[PDB]
């Protein structure tokens, strides 16, 4: 039965200021509807006309590959393309090309498996390109990666293998980063971005083929896509699906996909000699740095791959190994050593540096390359020439606390499966070694078998809003390969209801529809959309962007005081959200430009990469707001309302993340949890009530990135949530009781 709404228990949708803005912006759009997406263009000079769709063979394709003229363009192949072509034809998948094609042609859905390095991601989409000829039938081919870096990098690679401009025929699409055009045939993308394209077009009519790659990682977006496409095939007989996975046990995938056929590529990997440590290593970084240097000194030629858990850690490791590395060249006469980082946030031109050849030695002692990388180097891509792996046995993983309902990112021990995959990378070129910084005992006993799929480790808030935009009604019976606890799904509906993205009946509100057009956490989108109603859109727009990137402040452990002093320039007391607005404003100042920008960031102890990212994110966000008719406005700084309005917008999205100061530490509105402010910030005596961006649990529980807020404002902005009937007795409800009555006449 329909829920009743009163002044005592209002409708969260009607009381949502963001909802108002959405309704306003929605109508502005109806005065000028948007044009339909720009069409695709291609080239036919008749190069393919000798080929018949879904009847093609490997030989028929070779002749075209071996022809003068690039069939997809009409221009002629470059001499480097021919060199590359010989190399890539030595990959294992090329032996099975006709076997693969025969399955592609006779089936809608198929499973593909092979060791990392078999040539799945780079080749198979090109195989499909020749048999499908999607540009002739006015379609594309999509290939999804769980990882940003894997998508961008491999797209750069395959563009060269097809001898085409990046962004023209071969292109890539990432969140806030897009290289594509009307010319694009083969599009490598993150599984998240394909999911978003599906939200706008449910049938994905632009793609005659969809390749879900690296399924074994079983990321949240991949699992959803598998669920969708399993339906789409019914509406679309003209669509073909390929599921690629690195694990040879795919039987579960076959059943889920309705007993689809399996193609397996046999392992070509060489033997890898495993080395363990005699006892537990408490500090693995120094253990790792030493192992690398040991190898470079004592071992025969070949390149080293080091697995670490994050950028700051990796950049720190690049520093030390570069330093001690240069010392051995000078002191001990070692061969030269090159050192490259790899992690998620890296720019593309920095990404591609890992493939550079090892330096040539003049000392008669081998020159070498060491790549310090995250789990990206586990299955997602391969670096030619790696004979040596160093495995500290840690990765940055998402954990979930269903009781508290909180997502945390923590460095934690890897699965046994991951350890095997890491070691396997040393045996590609020839026999090689893998040095594990744990004990053979720990590897068998302590490490777990496999990591649970992300769907089980996530809060489903964004997942739910995505599903509803896709037209899914019953979210419990949705076809997930591994269903989440239904309790988690029900919580997400509540939260999105309070955010006024959904009504009490579960239907999308105008806010929800608009919020889904932004690639942000629902809290961030709501905050951003309703921002102009609080007359600070320009400032909130900046703050969302800053929140979309890592902490920009650099605080070396030895240099702490100077770094803190540098930060207090931008620091706003009880303003951590406002601090973010200050650095970005400082970052874009004409003053920092004259100073020189990279030097400015370094001297002020700020990270240029993070701030550069935010700048791009902000631009991409501003573009969405102009498109969907969200007004850009700002209040004069001298105004008494200036900081109030920002705090109001912030509360509008984040009102469910709030804490009140203990009378007799802090208590959180939701769940009534005792917490402490993160040491990274101190608060004055005037902040009884604060909004926090982050819940951080290490032993004791912290809230980070905090900004004070007046509890009155909470009642005004979110009256449905702060309805006292929802609260249980405690310091929190009593205090709330008193703010209510004190509103008089
Ligand atoms: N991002 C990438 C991925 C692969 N490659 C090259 O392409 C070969 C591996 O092909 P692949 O990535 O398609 O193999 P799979 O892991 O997909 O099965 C290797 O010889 C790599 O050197 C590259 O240069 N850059
Ligand atoms: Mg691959
Ligand atoms: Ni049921």
């Amino acid at each position: 039965s329909k829920r009743r709404f009163s002044s005592e228990h209002p409708d969260p949708v009607e009381t949502s200021i963001p909802e108002q803005a959405a309704e306003i912006a929605e109508e502005l759009s109806k005065q000028h509807p948007l044009p339909s997406e720009e069409p695709l263009v291609h080239h036919d000079a008749g190069e393919f006309k000798g080929l018949q769709r879904h009847h093609t063979s490997a030989e028929e394709a070779q002749k075209l590959e071996d022809g003068k003229i690039n069939p997809f363009t009409g221009r002629e192949f470059t001499p480097k393309y021919v060199d590359i072509l010989k190399i890539r034809r030595e990959l294992p998948v090329h032996a099975q090309r006709d076997e693969f094609l025969k399955l592609y042609q006779n089936n809608q859905i198929m499973v593909f498996v092979g060791e990392t390095g078999s040539g799945k991601t780079t080749q198979i989409p090109q195989f499909v390109l020749f048999d499908e000829m999607p540009h002739l039938e006015n379609t594309q081919v999509a290939c999804t990666q769980p990882r940003r870096v894997a998508a961008m990098s491999v797209a750069q690679r395959v563009a060269e293998e097809m001898d085409v401009k990046l962004g023209e025929e071969v292109g890539y699409s990432i969140r806030f980063e897009n290289k594509t055009s009307n010319k694009t045939i083969l599009k490598y993308m993150t599984d998240g971005m394909l999911l978003r394209e599906a939200m706008e077009d449910h049938d994905l009519s632009r793609y005659s083929c969809i390749i879900l790659d690296e399924a074994h990682e079983r990321t949240l977006a991949t699992d959803i896509l598998m669920g969708l496409l399993k339906q789409v095939v019914k509406r679309r007989p003209d669509l073909k699906i390929i599921i690629m996975s690195a694990t040879l046990d795919a039987e579960k995938f076959q059943r889920y996909f309705n007993d689809a056929p399996l193609l397996a590529v046999p392992g070509r990997t060489y033997p890898v000699e495993l080395y363990y440590t005699p006892e537990f290593q408490r500090d693995y970084l120094d253990s790792a740095i030493r192992t690398v240097l040991q190898i470079h000194a004592t071992e025969e030629a070949g390149d080293i791959l080091l697995f670490l858990t994050g950028e700051d850690e990796i950049e720190d490791a690049v520093r030390k190994i570069s330093l001690e590395g240069d010392q051995l060249v000078r002191e001990e006469g070692c061969g030269p050593l090159s050192v490259y980082p790899l992690y998620g946030s890296l720019p593309p031109h920095q990404q591609q540096r890992i493939f550079e050849p090892a330096p040539e030695s003049h000392n008669g002692r081998p020159g070498r390359k060491v790549v310090i990388s995250t789990n990206i180097a586990e299955t997602s891509l391969t670096i030619d020439g790696i004979v040596y792996v160093v495995d500290p046995g840690f990765s940055k993983q998402k954990v979930y606390n269903p009781r508290i309902r909180v997502e945390s990112l923590l460095v934690s021990p890897i699965s046994k499966a991951s350890a095997q995959q890491r070691a396997g990378r040393a045996g590609r070129t020839r026999p090689g070694k893998c040095f594990r910084l744990y004990t053979e005992e720990a590897f068998q006993k302590e490490l777990i078998e496999q990591s649970y799929p992300e769907i089980l480790r996530s809060n489903l808030s964004s997942t739910v809003l995505e599903l509803k935009k896709l037209g899914i009604d019953d979210l419990v019976h949705f076809d997930f390969m591994d269903p989440p606890a239904p309790e988690t799904m029900m919580r997400a509906l509540e939260e999105l209801n309070y955010l006024a993205c959904l009504d009490d009946e579960g239907n999308l509100t105008p806010l929800g529809r608009l919020a889904s057009q932004f690639p942000l956490d629902p809290m961030l989108a709501v905050m951003l959309i309703g921002s102009f109603e609080f007359q600070c859109s320009q400032e909130i727009l900046t703050i969302v962007a800053m929140l979309s990137v890592p902490n920009v402040f650099i605080r070396p452990t030895k240099d702490k005081k100077r770094a803190d002093d540098a930060k207090n320039i931008f620091a706003h007391p009880d303003g951590d959200h406002i601090t973010l607005l200050n650095v970005y404003h400082a970052f874009k100042s004409d003053e920092a430009y004259e100073y020189g920008i990279h030097k400015w960031c370094r001297d002020h102890y700020l990270n240029y990469r993070s701030l550069s990212a935010a700048d791009n994110i902000r631009s991409q966000l501003e573009r969405l707001m102009n498109r969907y008719n969200l007004e850009l406005n700002t209040t004069d700084y001298e105004s008494p309302k200036y900081f109030d309005n920002i705090r109001k917008a912030l509360a509008s999205g984040f009102f469910m993340q709030v804490a009140k100061k203990r009378s007799g530490g802090y208590i959180t509105v939701k769940d009534n949890q005792d917490v402490l402010i993160h040491p990274s910030t101190v608060l004055g005596h005037d902040a009884e009530w604060v909004i926090y961006n982050e819940f951080v649990l290490t032993s004791k529980n912290y809230i980070r990135t905090v900004t004070s807020v007046r509890p009155e404002w909470l009642i005004e902005i979110a009256p449905a949530y702060y309805d006292l009937s929802n609260f249980q007795k405690g310091d929190v409800k009593l205090s709330l009781e008193r703010i209510k009555e004190k509103v008089d006449r």
